[PDB]
């Protein structure tokens, strides 16, 4: 919806904001947003999202998608109506995005979702990008399991020529809302294939504040199809703008810098991460 | 589907990637997956594939076309549910790619097809590409017999000015799907005509996972029509991204070098092939 | 249909294609496939091309058109199904190109469709092209009768500023059709307002093939209508590749240079021409 301030209200909202990333306990948000989640009266909708053709399917709070679901509609503070319809397995109306609260007048935050190696990381979408061969893929698995913690981060498969990948967008769409609906920690490999249809226009303009709304972190490996010229910045200022995050591989060996937008107007952090491999290809951040 | 892991979890599946290419038996997960798809219950849908149109075709275990199929659906382990309904010759319900599961939780392989000359080779799609007209028509030729081994190989031929060759996008998509069902083996000559349609982005998409979820190894002749400037970036880079392996011209005529995808996140392995012309233009690969 | 190889049975091919080219007695393959389309049945489809939209027209054995035909299917030797209909003057179901099997195992041939001057020239698409006025409709007509031997040859006509040309693509594509259906010898003048709608892409991708499988030739001008930069490159090469011969003028008068693609993965052979005018323009090649 849309929100007034004046001097006060803003200063407050700015220091709630602030408090989202630097100082609330890491995942608490959403495990605060599972908890509205899960007191969803079953069958309500709670979550839109585009499917190639540009129209959007819908899914319940146990990632389940609705087929039938009449109108019903609700007045919001600011005096306007939101409305969803489902019919067919379509959105007949509403929006895409979250059709349940999960914020509730807190907005423009980067919900901090983890602390790994002396700095937090934020959750929204996470893009790892850079120079062919960088080590994408073991780089967002190794971001992927050290951000999970004490929990097990979710992977989300796509179009590569590797056994067991799904390449249809539409299963894809499937994926990210089953994964964002449930775990807080999640990995895209990769968008190399979306970036174009509506679907996938939709899902680079929705995925960072999805997640972002959850508080889950979505950490997905994208690079340019072609060029290692100065492409490396078109796909990587469509990642600087689509993205809450940003890691990209610098010069040195086994080394990428993380680039964090903290909130809404507020500053952006710069740290680095360095890396190794053990066997098999997997890849350790070094931290302590 | 999407996966879960923790570090015990992602190490077990990248020892199990590893050794899906450096340690099991040449051809066994097409044994594997033959072996799954002969199981399956009759009139089973199995795989699908992208028409012109980008609508879908359907088939079963046999490789013939199913034109009616009343909407079954199956729940995945991930809660995720499969639906697959066929009207009229065309899926209604359902996705792209294999419609029962070869994988499991063992995805993201490139699973040995072959061995041969003292180098292991992988299944998914290896195109063949280079300068001009490079004599790659001889290479997959020479290659499909190697890999084939003891088996035969199948040739799925495609818009070239020469005799029998088939230059409907549609027949195209019935041979491969029925070349990928019925051998592990299969030689597309070629790829020129197909770089576009919704149904040939879908191929280019959707080949190399689908071959490589079989164990089977699909040998594609590429070649951009125009320029030997730097579209040979062009058609490349949308090689060595489409595809499982790169074969490659060099410089010093016959010889070629062999890039690998290995596993997901898994070391790129590089080999070169020396092959000469014998009678009416057969080229050997040379190895002892 | 696909087919598949071992080493023996591809060393077999390999020679079967060379014969065709260079033993065979010359225009054989056309008179053995016309005895092919004299066994259809009468009514029975033969042919499929495609018009403007996109959409196939469908003509009998003897170059009628075909506007209504029941639902048939045939299967082929390796499992394929073929399944041709025709409703109200256009293709319901089937494919692009011939509807019979013209060739059989006998596959990837460029058949020898005449010999003159000491030089095998082989059937399929032979685009004449270069500079800008290298005088490319005299050398059309002047390959055609030499070709034609003691056959007359058909002339396409198509798309020039002059009286009886017709610009209408879809009766371009009937005159193409039935000369290929009725003639060995077939020169079309010219491709430049086909150089875009389906059809015209349809066309290009198409003809080579339909014409080589019959074992006719057609000898088509091809001329850039703008430009004179690289654009020489760009129609050589997109010619190179769409055609089974290439005919190009030189930086001599008079001289042109022809390449022949002698079968599939079979060396490419290159003969020079001596032309010269006499009366109202009537080019001769010269021979002996
Ligand atoms: N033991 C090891 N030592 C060094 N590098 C390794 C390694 N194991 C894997 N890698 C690197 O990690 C990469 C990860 O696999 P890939 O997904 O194939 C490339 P990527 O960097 O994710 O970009 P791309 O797939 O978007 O092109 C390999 O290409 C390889 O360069
Ligand atoms: N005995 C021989 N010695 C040397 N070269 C030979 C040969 N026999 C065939 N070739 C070459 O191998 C090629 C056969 O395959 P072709 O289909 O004609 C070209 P290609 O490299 O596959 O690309 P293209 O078809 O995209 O142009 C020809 O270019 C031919 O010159
Ligand atoms: N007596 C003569 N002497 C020399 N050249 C002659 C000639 N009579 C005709 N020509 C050449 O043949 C051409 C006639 O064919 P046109 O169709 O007019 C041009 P083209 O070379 O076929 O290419 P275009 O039609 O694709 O532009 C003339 O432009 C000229 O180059
Ligand atoms: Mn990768
Ligand atoms: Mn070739
Ligand atoms: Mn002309």
């Amino acid at each position: 919806m849309i929100h007034l301030y004046d001097a006060k209200s803003f200063a407050k909202l700015r220091a709630a904001q602030y408090a989202a990333f630097h100082t609330d306990a890491p995942g608490s948000w959403f495990d605060h947003t599972s908890g509205v989640l899960e007191s969803v009266e079953d069958g309500t909708p709670v979550l839109a999202i585009g499917v190639e053709s540009g129209d959007a399917i819908v899914f319940d709070k146990n990632a389940q998608r609705i087929v039938a679901y009449k109108e019903k509609s609700v007045k919001a503070e600011d005096g306007s109506v939101s409305v969803v319809q489902v019919e067919n397995g379509f959105m007949k109306q509403g929006h895409r995005g979250w059709l349940v609260d999960l914020t509730g007048e807190l907005v423009g935050c980067s919900p901090v979702v983890a602390e790994f190696g002396g700095h937090r990381y934020a959750s929204g979408m996470v893009i790892v990008t850079g120079k062919g061969n960088s080590g994408k893929t073991p780089l967002v698995h190794a971001l992927g399991e050290a951000l999970g913690g004490k929990d097990k981060y979710a992977t989300v498969r796509f179009g590569e020529p590797l056994s067991g990948y799904n390449t249809d967008f539409n299963v894809f769409v499937d994926d990210i809302a089953r994964a964002m609906l449930q775990h807080r920690v999640i990995v895209i490999d990769s968008l190399k294939n979306v970036i174009i249809s509506r679907g996938a226009f939709d899902l680079l303009s929705d995925i960072g504040a999805m997640a972002a709304s959850r508080g889950c972190v979505v950490i997905a490996s994208l690079g340019p199809t072609s060029n290692d010229d100065k492409i490396v910045e078109l796909v990587k200022e469509a990642s600087r703008s689509n993205s809450t995050s940003l890691v990209i591989s610098t010069d040195v060996d086994g080394e990428w810098q993380v680039l964090t937008r903290t909130g809404e107007g507020l500053q952006r952090l710069t740290h680095t991460l360095q890396t190794s491999y053990g066997e098999h290809s997997v890849l350790t951040i070094h931290t302590s």
